[PDB]
DNA sequence: TTGACTCTCTTAA
DNA sequence: GAGAGTCA
DNA sequence: TTGACTCTCTTAA
DNA sequence: GAGAGTCA
């Protein structure tokens, strides 16, 4: 809601509720052949999810509170960042999972960044493999690696140079 | 169905036409602070584009040939790969620009890979910066770097551990 | 047979 | 990665 | 007021 | 990153 006090209240109620989600240990690649452990606070798979939470998509949730007798609703991972700018360089800020685990609502696993920055973490070599993200990755991105390219650059004739 | 000879003739006519596209010299980051040069064969900004070519979107084109009274049409960057498998690991193969220049139709700047592999090249450190793509990048990805994250992981209380 | 437009679609964050 | 509506 | 569903949308490859 | 229709 409009007031800073009301926004802090939303963040605090969200943190209390999410803090009661099951804590699931995930062992993750860090890059550089190293492994670490993350503690994700995972929203339940089915209703009930927790006070204020409802599922709007297979892996999409929303947080809802009644303030000033009106319903205020946010994407469930956006709540930690309600006091932050909602854009950067003209690009919309998104909640971005450092653990790449959409059910996780641990704010220590979330950052607030452009969708491009968000996506790019999928391929990051990780905090022990050369991550250069200013807000550092918690793990190597799940899509990091050589890829599975079927065909490389090629020509039949002699019309082209690299 | 088109024979492999007919497909080869399509690829040859496409190469002949694209080989007359304006060749533009671009200086690009390779990673590791090194700069290099790519030579892109750029489809024109407006019609006419070249024999067989037509624009179906802001940065989308198609190549069309009529063979024995039947009209055949392909995505304009897919033609080099018509003799290749069209899927891998259950994922559709996509034309993927190693030069990240959609107007370019230089087949020496294209590969054929999943959309995930394609996207991930946007953040690659580049052939002189640590690229691990089996079909190596030609340049550092345009989105490589520290990013512009607005807010990092944070909590107000003590409900969470990382 | 061809050019130059038109429209909607896929994927996974 | 999002916002918003329909019910009970 | 709160819960549990429904729908479509955004972005840039 | 795609496929397909209309019209002359
Ligand atoms: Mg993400
Ligand atoms: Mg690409
Ligand atoms: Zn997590
Ligand atoms: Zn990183
Ligand atoms: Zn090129
Ligand atoms: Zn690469």
């Amino acid at each position: 809601a409009l007031t800073n006090a009301q926004i802090l209240a939303v963040i605090d109620s969200w943190e209390e509720t999410v803090g009661q989600f099951p804590v699931i240990t995930h062992h993750v690649p860090l890059g550089g052949g190293l492994q670490g452990t993350l503690h994700c606070y995972e929203i339940p798979l089915a209703a009930p999810y927790g006070v204020g939470f409802a599922k709007n998509g297979p892996t999409r949730w929303q947080y809802k509170r009644t303030i000033n007798q009106v319903v205020h609703r946010w994407g469930s991972h956006t709540v930690p960042f309600l006091l932050e700018p909602d854009n950067i360089n003209g690009k919309t800020c998104t909640a971005s999972h450092l653990c790449h685990n959409t059910r996780c609502h641990n704010p220590l696993h979330l950052c607030w960044e452009s969708l491009d920055d968000n996506k790019g973490r999928n391929w990051c070599p990780g905090p022990n493999g050369g991550c250069v993200h200013a807000v550092v990755c918690l793990r190597q991105g799940p899509l990091y690696g050589p890829g599975a390219t079927v065909a490389g650059p090629q020509q039949r004739g002699s019309h082209f140079v690299v």
